[PDB]
């Protein structure tokens, strides 16, 4: 059924962690395959890579990947199979990974640079783990508990070992591990292995003896079982070892160590002698082993050469230089220093003169100098007779040049004897390990370095043998050249093992790698898997080949390791790339109460009551997408991987720390008797038993032996004695794991809460789906240290039920057999006393313990959390789908957004936004405020936040989620959507309060995705099919339109309405805006497909015409103000988009609105008969703007008087326009006015501007001429159609022009005025006045305004005109100067409203500023250097469509051969709108600023959510689209 994990990839390749949870490994959760199928019958698991829709990795662009492409094909690390990235700029790609087995995948990506190179990301991993399975019953990989068991102490028998077999099967243990099972080596250490390829010959003769044996534990006790496995040595002592010495480090293959061998056969040579030298051969005084070392002194370092090893020979130098004086003979450089600077000389020669691998290690006198270049310097230098001086000044420059190295060798010589002088104290004189054994044939003073023997090609030889340095960094190779470890000493050995020395691969050792190749198959054949000694130590090239290699015989095999590399970080790698399944925690390591709680906290698992993760508004949302409905097509048997809900966006593979296997004690560990105390068995193995990982224990720890076995000596035999000490205890454990393991899985759905005081460490265990749980109180016995008597325990809405308790008490002492190991004497106390409340009111259970409970007890308690059942997640995570399926794109607006100003509008003033104390309120009511404030909370687990703090306080921010719809009941499905909250709601608030806050994060969530989904459907294919940014812009749309009481977009009705801005431009008076509406109806209803409501904007607003123009401020068409000179264009513009994209668009022009002003321009009278009086067609509408402007318009604007504009002069109010018709351009306004969209009236009478205007823009302008233009073109072609009826146009005196004349002249006319040529020589026919310029290769800002400079600005409005009137450009032109205001004026995410360069420059913009400056003071500048949003739109759309034209580069071949653009092109729009992405992603309230102050700098009186901010993106997307993908 359903297997499939997503992995959202950023623009990177780089893999997006969906929750932070730590440093990690993208781990895929182990679970059985489904009902009765084996590996191969389908994919285990199916990755999908999401890769984002235009991002610089989709060009050109492959994803690589080492996953085998069907079963029948085997894994090869580095066979990476190539797949194609479906690039587009609107849609995400998704690529299925397919993984038919286990083990460790990689991939990386390769695409073209931007330099149009070849570029590729990091390799990235991921894990699937094995599936173990016993018979067959599933073993979930956390529910392993394992026993490791040393076979040496077995019995020499195989049925006495199965009769300790039967003794773990009993306590109930599933895994075994092995101790190497391999005929052992010299000294017997299990780990120092004779012979890989046979087992111990004491024991078994074949591979068959031995697999029976496991597939018996297997069959017989359903016991798993695994090997150690060693890499990093083989024993001292190998048959193959003198056939192939060369596969260790010895004097051939790794020179440097020679000096090293010559220092440890110097004392191989020492300490027999010593005897006959000098006192000590033991002794245990402090004064006296300064008279040893003082035999170290003489005796050894003595007669040692003061090491010729680094040191040039200076007399055997100059002797070979009189010998060939006279071949080379000279330099004639001047490459020469002189004997002023006598150690820059000393290096020089250094440089110049030497043979291969000078200052490294080697032979004894392997440093040495290039004799005739020496010569030939000290030629040049002093003279070309050597009796002049060269004795002297050869000798000088050699002294000088070891004078370097003779200090590398006091620091050398200072740590060969004291990391000596240190040891053998230890070694003999007991700091803290005693044992002062003088002399013998097998223990010298020192230990062997080396391994000696003569070998079959009769040559001998050296082998170090392995082992650590103290605090070195393990992924060195110590052994290696890197290193001079054996040198110095610095090395704590391993005689019982000698270096294996693999090289950088088969080609460095070819013997080595094919024995342990077929070493490591044959217990793949046999085992379940393989355990890791000091794998931090193997490198990684080693261990991943080998780990491969067995996988291949054994797909399943489980990998266990003891890791502690340097950092969590190279651990995760490690676990990465070998496959590792599980680390090694060793809970012995805790030297106090404290350090044990801390590691229990670890590995227990998450926080009770943790948040859960669900798709919010960070994920995109396909309107053609499957669905659970209710939730309900799961099964099982079929053991799918689950989807957060009803919407299929499957499971996220995140990040999660790699898993553990936790061991009360290792093999290598101190016993509780030896490092705490025996009674400490009990509890420190209960605190781990309840760890929410995989357990284990090392045989003994449970039989309570009394101290470490010593691996290399001892062999006594495990004990036949049944049940002792903790033995009926970890029974339980076990016993309980098992019933657990049944219904937990992964890291959200168990939690946990561990606390300790004092000797005490409490742990509780709880599963998140059911409730259920397990109380853990322990006593731990580190010292016994006084009674100490422990809190009463509360739990909150739990019930808890007694389940067992023990003392573990030690009776005397351990017996002392010689040929059986046995236990400490113990009893095992069963303990009562325990009382249980229950309050029936506070539901509050709590817990004391009795005064009988000795340090090294244990009680372990049942409970069970009250108002969970079983049922609750399918309840919270069903029916939201349906529920929603009545809603509508106007009523989701009250669902999800409304400002808490929008609020109050239905409310009368009483309720707006919930006030989540010592933090505030969300930005919206509805559900996008929650979750804004909810994403990064879930994201980080934060349950200290004031939102969780109050959640769980109270259900007050639970009941105000479903009480708000009151408001919005009667909407088109809002009932239905409050009754699933109701329901729901209601059934959480029945939780414990520490559940409240995740599960109601839940409930929001789920309905949040749904309700945008729905929107997604509703809106068109274009953008219900997107990424996220176009869906996070498109939902914008829904902010903004919204019915209201204080206003409409008709006088006679409330409907909806297209607001400006949230929350400053959304009630009264204050809310709908022409110029917005229209500008902004393209982008947020003719792209999102909201056609219907396009066309009852265009309706309300064609009612309210009068002077032939538009209104901007509307009044719901009761009294609106016409001071708007842009208006009427951009709606005649909004009308054509209509008709060009809605079908059957044309039907708009005989729509009928009813009139209501008068034919004139007559007054105000609202309330008349000649109010409804008369209709007018759209058609006539047009016309009437076109006709009006034409004959011309003058009048002053009625009721004008302050009490309209209370800053505008007497004069601004009379405004007017006509068209010349030398050139066939508008023209209108004055210094008096505001007539453009940069219409801000200045009004600080201390700074003395009061009814200036910052920025009229009388007379010919440049938007409104190409809007005009527009519209002329549009009629034309409507006319030919037989759509419009009109070509006449009269003029003041009655002239008349066909439409196509007036078309015509703007065609030939615009251009001519507006433009500033680049070559000054063609000023004369461009109408220009030089004197008044500031930056040719431009478009004009206006033609003859009252101040010829604001003539001559750059600005980003001419913009318009070209996305309107492309026709009137001359397509070089107009890319250079959209080219120089990609320069100069384009912002972050804004356009720069001025261009920098102008002294009226002035970018920030503040309406408070009290003081005397003329142009910033309260808000003049708003339009002369701030950064508007909307105009990046135009701009954007209109730099596309020129470079498109214009530039080679930017075009490339169609299919049915059609020009569509390059990705050379699409990169640099994408480039463009990262920062707008990166806006509306991070920006509380779920949209674009209506405008910014300098170079992306935050504006505070900026609207935060704009209405044209967003649909001029939107207006880019819909042109690619509609001009591309088809």
């Amino acid at each position: 059924a359903h297997r499939t994990l997503l992995l959202r990839l950023s623009d990177s390749g780089e893999p997006v962690t969906s929750c932070s949870y730590g440093q990690g490994v993208l781990t895929l959760p182990s679970l059985p395959l489904p009902q009765g199928k084996k590996l191969g019958d389908m994919p285990v698991y199916t990755v999908k890579l999401a890769i984002p829709a235009g991002s610089p990795v989709t060009r050109d662009g492959l994803i690589w990947t080492n996953c085998p492409p069907d079963f029948s094909t085997q894994f090869d690390r580095e066979k990476f199979y190539k797949k194609i990235i479906k690039t587009s700029f609107h849609e995400d790609d998704h690529i299925d990974l397919d993984i038919y087995v286990p083990g460790t995948y990689c991939f990386y990506l390769s695409f073209k640079n931007d330099k149009d190179e070849l570029e590729t990301t990091r390799k990235f991993y991921f894990v699937v783990l094995p599936i173990l399975s016993v018979n067959d019953k599933f073993i979930p990989l956390n529910s392993i508990a394992m026993q490791s068991v040393v076979s040496k102490w077995m019995g020499p028998t195989i049925k006495d070992w199965e009769k300790v077999f039967a003794r773990v099967a009993s306590k109930k243990y599933n895994m075994i591990h092995f101790t190497p099972l391999q005929h052992r080596g010299e000294s017997n250490s299990p780990y120092s292995i004779y012979d890989q390829l046979e087992f111990d010959p004491t024991v078994f003769k074949s591979e068959k003896e031995v697999a029976d044996m496991v597939e018996r534990l297997r069959t017989e006790h359903n016991i798993l079982s695994l090997t150690d496995i060693v890499f990093n040595h083989t024993a001292n002592n190998s048959q193959w070892l003198l056939d192939h010495p060369e596969a260790g480090y010895n004097h051939k293959t790794s020179p440097h160590l020679i000096s090293a061998i010559e220092l440890d056969k110097k004392l191989l040579d020492f300490s027999e002698q010593m005897e006959a030298l000098g006192y000590p051969v033991d002794l245990k005084t402090v004064d006296d082993l300064i008279k040893v070392m003082d035999g170290i002194k003489e005796h050894v370092i003595g007669e040692l050469k003061l090491w010729e090893f680094y040191v040039v020979d200076v007399k055997q130098t100059v002797s070979e230089l009189r010998e060939k004086w006279g071949n080379s003979k000279s330099w004639s450089d001047d490459n020469i220093p002189s004997k002023d600077d006598s150690t820059n000389l000393a290096q020089f020669v250094r440089d110049n003169a030497t043979e291969p691998g000078f200052g490294s290690l080697g032979e004894r006198g392997s440093n040495k100098i290039n004799i005739d270049k020496f010569a030939a310097i000290l030629k040049k230098l002093h003279s070309e007779d050597y009796n002049n001086g060269i004795e002297e000044l050869a000798t000088k420059i050699l002294n000088d040049i070891n004078l370097p190295f003779y200090k590398e060798y006091d620091d050398d010589i200072n740590e060969v004897l004291e990391q000596l002088f240190n040891r053998i104290k230890y070694l003999r004189i007991d700091d803290h390990g005693p044992k002062q054994g003088p002399i013998t044939k097998k223990l010298p003073l020192s230990e062997p370095y080396f391994t000696r023997f003569k070998a079959k090609d009769g040559e001998e030889y050296a082998l170090a043998n392995n082992g650590w340095i103290w605090d070195g960094n393990p992924l060195v190779d110590f052994a290696s050249s890197q290193s001079k470890a054996y040198l110095r000493r610095e090395v704590i050995v391993w005689g019982d093992c000698v270096k294996l020395r693999y090289g950088k691969g088969p080609s460095d050792s070819p013997y080595l790698w094919e024995r342990m190749s077929k070493y490591v198959e044959m217990n793949a054949r046999i085992f379940n898997g393989f355990r890791i000694d000091n794998c931090h130590s193997t490198p990684l090239h080693v261990g991943q080949y080998f780990l491969d290699v067995a996988r291949r015989v054994n797909p399943n095999l489980y990998v266990v390791a003891e890791l502690f590399s340097g950092s969590e970080a190279m651990d995760c790698l490690f676990v990465e790339r070998l496959g590792i399944s599980s680390l090694i925690r060793e809970a012995m390591q805790a030297w106090s109460e404290e350090e044990l709680s801390r590691l229990v906290h670890r590995h227990g698992g998450r926080p009770i009551g943790s948040y859960k993760f669900v798709p919010l508004d960070d994920f995109p949302y396909p309107a053609d997408v499957k669905i659970d409905e209710e939730y309900c097509a799961y099964n099982p048997d079929d053991h799918s991987v689950k989807c957060v809900s009803e919407i299929m966006i499957p499971k996220t593979l995140t990040a999660t720390p790699p898993h553990a296997l936790f061991m009360d004690c290792t093999h290598d560990n101190e016993t509780p008797n030896q490092k705490r105390t025996v009674e400490d068995t009990l509890p420190n193995a209960a605190l781990v038993a309840f760890c929410s990982s995989a357990i284990g224990s090392v045989y003994g720890y449970d039989e309570v032996f009394p101290q470490l076995l010593d691996l290399v000596q001892e062999k006594r035999t495990y004990s036949c004695a049944e049940n002792t000490g903790i033995s009926k205890v970890k029974t339980l454990l076990n016993n309980m794991r098992e019933e657990i393991a049944s219904e937990a899985v992964d890291i959200e759905d168990s939690e946990m809460h561990v606390h300790h005081d004092g000797q005490y460490i409490t742990f509780h265990r709880t599963n998140a789906k059911n409730g259920k749980g397990w109380y853990l109180v322990a006593r731990t016995k580190f010292h016994s240290s006084g009674d100490q008597m422990l809190p009463r325990i509360k739990l909150s809405q739990t019930k808890a039920t007694f389940k067992a308790a023990f003392s573990l008490e030690r009776t005397g002492d351990a017996p002392i057999s010689d040929e059986i190991i046995e236990g400490i004497p113990t009893k095992l106390r069963e303990l009562t006393g325990f009382d249980i409340g229950f309050d029936e009111n506070t539901k509050e259970t709590s817990i004391l313990l009795p005064q009988d409970f000795p340090q090294g007890s244990i009680v372990i308690f049942e409970t069970q959390q009250l108002g969970i059942d079983d049922s609750l997640d399918h309840f919270i995570r069903s029916g939201a789908i349906k529920a929603t399926e009545k809603l509508s794109l106007e009523s989701i607006n009250y669902v999800l957004y409304r400002a808490e100003q929008e609020e109050y509008d239905y409310s009368e003033g009483r309720s707006g936004a919930y006030d989540i104390p010592d933090y505030g309120k969300p930005v919206y009511c509805g559900l996008q405020g929650w979750v804004s404030i909810l994403r990064k909370i879930i994201f980080y687990n934060d349950l200290a936040h004031p939102l969780s703090n109050n959640l769980r306080n109270g259900h007050w921010a639970v009941d105000y989620v479903v009480n708000r719809l009151d408001l919005y009941k009667d909407k088109e499905g809002v009932a239905e959507v409050q009754e699933w909250l109701r329901s729901r709601m209601e059934r959480i608030k029945q939780l414990p309060s520490y559940l409240v806050p995740s599960f109601f994060a839940l409930v929001v969530g789920i309905m949040y995705g749904c309700c945008r989904l729905r929107a997604m459907q509703l809106m068109s294919d274009n953008v219900g099919k997107s990424t996220v940014f176009v869906q996070s812009l498109a939902m914008t749309s829904i902010q903004m339109v919204s019915a209201m009481k204080s206003t409409s977009i008709l006088p006679d009705q409330n409907i909806a309405a297209m607001a400006a801005g949230l929350p400053h431009f959304s009630t009264n008076y204050m809310r709908c805006w022409g110029r917005d509406v229209f500008i902004s109806l393209r982008g947020l209803l003719l792209t999102t497909g909201r056609y219907e409501e396009a066309k009852e904007h265009i309706l309300a607003f064609a009612k309210t015409l009068k002077h032939g123009l538009i209104p901007n401020l509307l009044d719901a068409g009761r009294n609106p103000r016409y001071n708007a000179r842009d208006a009427a264009w951009f709606f005649v513009q909004a009308i054509q988009d209509y008709v060009t994209i809605v079908p059957g668009g044309v039907s708009l022009l005989q729509e009928k609105v009813t009139r209501r002003f008068p034919l004139d321009d007559e007054y105000i009278p609202y309330d008349d008969p000649k109010a409804f009086s008369y209709s007018s067609t759209i058609e006539e509408i047009i016309y009437e703007i076109l006709n009006r402007h034409a004959g011309g318009i003058k009048y002053r604007e009625a009721n004008a008087g302050p009490n309209l504009d209370r800053v505008m002069k007497d004069e601004g109010f009379n405004v007017e326009v006509n068209v010349d018709w030398e050139t066939g351009l508008i023209h209108g306004g004055s210094q008096f006015n505001c007539g453009t969209w940069m219409d801000k009236m200045g009004e600080s009478e201390k700074a003395n501007s009061v009814g200036v205007p910052g920025t009229p823009r009388d007379g010919a302008a440049v938007e409104i001429n190409g809007l005009l233009k527009s519209c002329l073109r549009f009629v034309l072609q409507l006319s030919k159609d037989g759509k419009f009826k009109y070509t006449e146009v009269t003029k003041p005196d009655g002239s008349k022009i066909s439409l196509s004349s007036w078309n015509d002249l703007l065609q030939e006319n615009f251009e001519r005025c507006f433009y500033v040529p680049k070559n000054k020589e063609d000023d004369n026919k461009f109408e220009i006045d030089a004197t008044i310029i500031n930056r040719r290769g431009i478009y004009k800002d206006l033609y003859r305004s009252g101040k010829p400079y604001e003539d001559y600005q750059f600005r980003p409005n001419f913009t318009i005109a070209m996305v309107v009137a492309p026709e009137l450009f001359t397509p070089d032109y107009a890319a250079g100067a959209i080219e120089l205001a990609d320069q100069v004026l384009r912002g972050p995410v804004g356009m720069r409203t001025l261009d920098p360069s102008d002294y009226n420059y002035r970018p920030y913009y503040n309406n408070g500023e009290d003081s005397d400056d003329f142009a910033t003071s309260k808000g003049r500048n708003y339009h002369q250097g701030p950064e508007w949003v909307w105009c990046y739109g135009y701009f954007i759309r209109a730099y596309h469509y020129f470079n498109f034209l214009t530039n080679p580069k930017c075009q490339v071949e169609g299919s049915a051969k059609k020009l569509k653009p390059s990705s050379y092109l699409y990169r640099k729009l994408y480039s463009r709108l990262l920062k707008h992405r990166e806006w509306i992603e991070n920006s509380p309230w779920a949209g674009l600023a209506e405008l910014t102050n300098k170079d992306g700098e935050v504006c505070n009186d900026s609207s935060p959510t704009q209405a044209w901010s967003t649909g001029c993106l939107l207006d880019l997307f819909y042109d690619l689209w509609i001009s591309y993908e088809e």
